């Protein structure tokens, strides 16, 4: 090819992205990746979304990417450009979304002299990154823009690093540059034994367009109910009676009972992390006694050979893209009629562990579940696209429990690093993605405080985001844990909040409170029906454990339920340990 | 053996060696793994602990707090996100040589490298930037691992070490006793050699004609750094020139001053350094904002070391930066302050150097600080803030403390203040870190209650780390946070002005309100926007107790001078000239559209 020849390293860039099919790129400017940010200057290639931190950069391209399937392109500059995005890049790392972050370097005869601005950025993102690299001449650089989308949106998908020097990205281009079939039946005729299957999906069958309906398809073909992880929501719908919910540390207790007791689980894009399995030795004990007696056991279908029987020794193991193989032994599946032993078992679970909790009472506080589930209703009720982030903490934890999950790619969060802050610019990077859709961040005060300056970032991409911040006054989930395991001891977990409504105003927004439960219904029509980026704080209870709870070497059986008199007890203990403080 | 820590969990022995290793200080943000030790300092009396709203404020603060007390700053965060979230401020630290030593919490031994829930190879990640980290695997060495810690970021060059805590260590009971070395915090030949040295340097010293002395961060950390520089420059008649980081160690009020020297600095100084038989360099590195072309670089020294009557003397703590960037002739290892003590009897007094100091003083003349002063109708000039609330803050009678974010006021700052105490000036230097102010302004008064401490910020910087506004108002920090508004990335769009022909691709961004900011943050806000209210606000901003935030529009577009840059030398630099700043804009309005 020499289409290019004549072209800067940097022009080289702006007509890769071209061809990579970019259309939104997100960065910040600096000195070392300035010939890049010239060759782009009011490019009409693609659009470019300019954050206030470069965190905000990386995980407004996560909410991109998770929202629109593409994956998400940051570009910043070197030094502290560079380290300011490894954050995201680790996120991005444990959640598998795909990203490809370009770093701007000090020229190449400068780098190893402790140069102005300079980080080893290929050693620092090596262990966050599926692959990372240096582009040591203009020459190269194509090559490295198309291995880097190749590798990031391939297997599972992932975070690539290209470090781009200033004197090649300056530089111009003179010369002109050049047996599953078998597991797939040994899988097919475990499910046609099986007597009580369930289905363990994850975030592997949403990386494909057709995953939802095949997994459906799978479902009601042989009459297996479908527990999802928290990155799995979505994934199937939630009004289907075959519907567990969610499963884990704060699953349902009806969908972890259904693991223990199953003879069979089908793992779908899932990789039984800690937060799921609950201990590890007890974790489905009936599938481990099932393939005992070669009746059945555990049946994974994983697109990454690493992953298989890395936590739990499984029978049998489908590598590659789930949704593909689904697809292929869908034909070799007995049509099952009914599972009445089964399903009695089930639902007789569903009305007796339901999602309880302490709900409001005349003069009480606000209850952060009824808010989640109102909201849930309100935002339904406008037939408009629902996507979803939030923070991490209990209202992460309270907004995946009630809200009710029926379509894909609606649910944006973090899971594995599980890093506060992330809300905001997700959901703006989502709204840049899917601009006719609503998008809402279920926010935690604490987590808000973190990323909170994006909120001008907002405004400047004129994404309409909706910002909830279920304020408690506290880092809710340690506090929870501080209460159980360390006799309510608080140790540095209430730290001192802004007024949010004078700050959404500060920062261009529209700005709405809510104390009262008399005014909450009034206020969440109001926050979803508001045009522009809008911010609505609710004071919620404070103290309020997320249930159930698989914590500790308990099992997923060995759930702590919510019971009104016990938390009764509970606030008497910790007022009294307190001083009357908390 | 010591058994005084059987039966205690780790974090207990944690909060023990704290007390042991002198900390009064500890900036960190609570998480699931780091728990253990946050139990066992609750409510702990053996230091004052502070609460940011990101980690990455906890890392500055923690910068700010050890470049302003000589201690080293203390960080306890969580895992993953946490730590990860540290990352920055430690490449600030290895940068700029910040003693500071970060404990991370860490999921369980059993579960490292189970991809577990909030787990980071903090160890690999952080292993270029910090001088040494360390995971400790069991609780017998936890005692071992903090005393080392702190060692090796308080010796050589002071940088950031990393210590990584899996929750099972810090909740584990110390079952056995342990070496009582472990738990507590010279050379003939090398002595002799280092003596020999100083008298080859001495020597070299007494048959300079023009030498100058380059002074660094290096001369600032020994207490009595300063008093020897001063020594020396009085007992040998020679000018001192500083970089960036050794501001505030020579008294700028003293004839013999030279100024900053570098890519913005003074031209006296850099013309002092071109011409120079002799270079003194005290705690320097020689980096690339300092030396310019560096081929170019100190052509007399360079000459007279080829007739060996000159050339550079290096007193240099770090090894691995002798010989680095250019070849000196001599090289002092050591801690420059002591060696500067053990050389003063071997240099002889200089009555006076007339040649030298009038050529000097000739250069001073002709090129002072210049720049577009304001006119009737027109905005607020950066530089002119700059100098009136430096005498404003002066003239206080308080000790005074600056910190400031990357850029243009970063440069003006260090620039047009009148610098005379050690520690008084905290920026990011090496790393340029933007968003560094506030929480280095945090952490520098938590080090010093007293002292009157202003953040001199850029509006681009100040919006990286704006969220640690009502930090401060927790901390009890009553900071001044000064923003020089110019509603761009100065610094970006000034080298865009000069070599991509005005394009500013992507360096300006809208600003939210930042006296509605400040107040609803907790703090006092005042904005001034016309020249005669400048000194009345810069009056009740100094003056104000509590936290308070003054913005400041000032003009737009202003480049920074003098400039040395590309493969210009240090006496190449471009000086500031009237008719050209008006060409540039009638160039710049065109090139843009009339959109800047
Ligand atoms: C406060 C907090 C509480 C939490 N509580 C819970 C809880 O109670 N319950 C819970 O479920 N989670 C919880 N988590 C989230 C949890 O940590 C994990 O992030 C999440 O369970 C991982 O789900 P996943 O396995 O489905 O997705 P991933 O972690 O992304 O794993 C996906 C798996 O699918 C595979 N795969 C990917 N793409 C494909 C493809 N195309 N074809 C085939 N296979 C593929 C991957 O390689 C991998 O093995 C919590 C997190 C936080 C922050
Ligand atoms: C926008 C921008 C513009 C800049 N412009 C300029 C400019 O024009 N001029 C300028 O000077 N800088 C400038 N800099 C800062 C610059 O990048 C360097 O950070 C700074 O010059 C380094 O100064 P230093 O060598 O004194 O300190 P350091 O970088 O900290 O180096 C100190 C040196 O002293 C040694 N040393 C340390 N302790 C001791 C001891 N006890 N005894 C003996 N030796 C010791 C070290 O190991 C090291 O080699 C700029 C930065 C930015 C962000
Ligand atoms: C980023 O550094 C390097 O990449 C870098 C690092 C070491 C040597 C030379 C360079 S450079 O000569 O090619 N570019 C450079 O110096 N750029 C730059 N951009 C801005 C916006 N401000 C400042 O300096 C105040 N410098
Ligand atoms: C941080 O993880 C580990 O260190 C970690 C990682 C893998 C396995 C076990 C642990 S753990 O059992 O020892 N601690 C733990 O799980 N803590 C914790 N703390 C809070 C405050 N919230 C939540 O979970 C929602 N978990
Ligand atoms: C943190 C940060 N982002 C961008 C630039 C240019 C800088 N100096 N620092
Ligand atoms: C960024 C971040 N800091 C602390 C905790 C606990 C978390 N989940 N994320
Ligand atoms: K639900
Ligand atoms: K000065
Ligand atoms: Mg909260
Ligand atoms: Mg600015």
């Amino acid at each position: 090819d020499t289409s290019f020849v004549g072209l800067t390293g940097g022009q080289i860039f702006n007509e890769m992205m071209s061809r990579q099919n970019v259309d939104t790129v997100f960065g910040y400017p600096g000195g070392a990746i300035l010939p890049v940010y010239d060759a782009i200057h009011n490019s009409d290639k693609f659009n470019f979304v300019l954050p206030k931190h470069e965190q905000g950069a990386g995980h407004m391209a996560e909410g991109y990417a998770r929202a629109s399937g593409k994956p998400g392109v940051v570009l910043v500059t070197s030094g502290p450009g560079a380290t300011n995005v490894v954050t995201p890049m680790a996120d991005a790392f444990a959640d598998g979304i795909p990203m490809v972050v370009f770093t701007g370097q000090v020229p190449t005869s400068a780098i190893g002299t402790d140069a102005f601005q300079e980080a080893d950025v290929v050693g620092i993102s090596r262990s966050c990154t599926k692959w990372n690299v240096m582009v040591k001449s203009v020459e190269e650089l194509p090559l490295r823009i198309n291995e880097a989308f190749e590798i990031a949106t391939s297997g599972r998908p992932g975070p690539v690093l290209v470090d781009l020097p200033k004197d090649v990205t300056a530089a111009i281009l003179r010369n002109p540059i050049p047996f599953v079939m078998q597991s797939i039946n040994k899988a097919a005729d475990l499910i046609n034994l099986a007597k009580k299957p369930v289905l363990y999906v994850g975030a592997g069958i949403l990386n494909h367009a057709d995953g939802p309906r095949l997994l459906k398809e799978l479902s009601d073909r042989a009459q297996i109910p479908v527990t999802t992880t928290l990155q799995g929501l979505g994934s199937f719908d939630q009004e289907d009676p075959k519907s567990l919910d969610m499963l884990g540390m704060h699953g349902c207790a009806t969908a972890n009972l259904a693991v223990q007791n199953a003879d069979l689980i089908i793992a779908v894009g899932a990789r039984f992390d800690d937060r799921v399995t609950g201990n590890i030795s007890k974790f489905a004990p009936e599938a481990r006694r099932a393939a005992a007696e070669g009746r059945g056991g555990i049946i994974h279908f994983e697109v990454s050979p690493k992953n298989i029987n890395k936590v739990v020794q499984t029978q049998i193991a489908v590598e590659g893209d789930a949704t593909t193989n689904l697809g292929k032994m869908m034909s070799k599946i007995f049509p099952v009629k009914e599972r009445s032993e089964w399903f009695a078992q089930i639902n007789k679970w569903k009305k007796e562990y339901p999602y309880a909790y302490m709900e409001e009472t005349p003069g009480s506080k606000i209850k952060p579940q009824t808010v989640i589930k109102k909201l849930s209703k309100v935002a339904n009720d406008t037939g408009r696209h629902v996507i979803v982030t939030t923070g991490v903490g209990q209202h992460q934890m309270w907004a995946a429990q009630h809200w009710t999950w029926r379509n894909p790619h609606t649910f944006i969060t973090s899971g594995g690093l599980g890093t506060m802050g992330y809300g905001l610019p997700a959901a703006i990077g989502a709204q840049v993605a899917k601009p006719e859709s609503l998008v809402i961040d279920i926010d935690g005060d604490a987590s808000f405080n973190m990323t909170l300056t994006e909120l001008s970032s907002a405004v400047q991409a004129g994404t309409p985001v909706k910002i909830l911040i279920l304020n408690n006054e506290e880092q809710g989930m340690v506090t929870q844990w501080q209460s159980l395991f360390y006799e309510h001891r608080y140790s540095h977990t209430h730290q001192l909040n802004p007024d949010f409504i004078k700050l959404a105003e500060a920062m261009g927004l529209k700005g709405l409170r809510v104390k009262k439960q008399e005014e909450l219904d009034a206020k969440l029509k109001e926050f979803v029906s508001t045009k522009g980026p809008v911010l609505l704080e609710v004071e919620v209870d404070k103290k309020v454990p997320v249930l159930p709870m698989v914590a500790g070497g308990s099992g997923l059986d060995e759930f702590i339920n919510f019971d009104p008199e016990v938390e009764r007890q509970q606030t008497e203990l910790r007022h009294k340990r307190t001083g009357g403080k908390h």
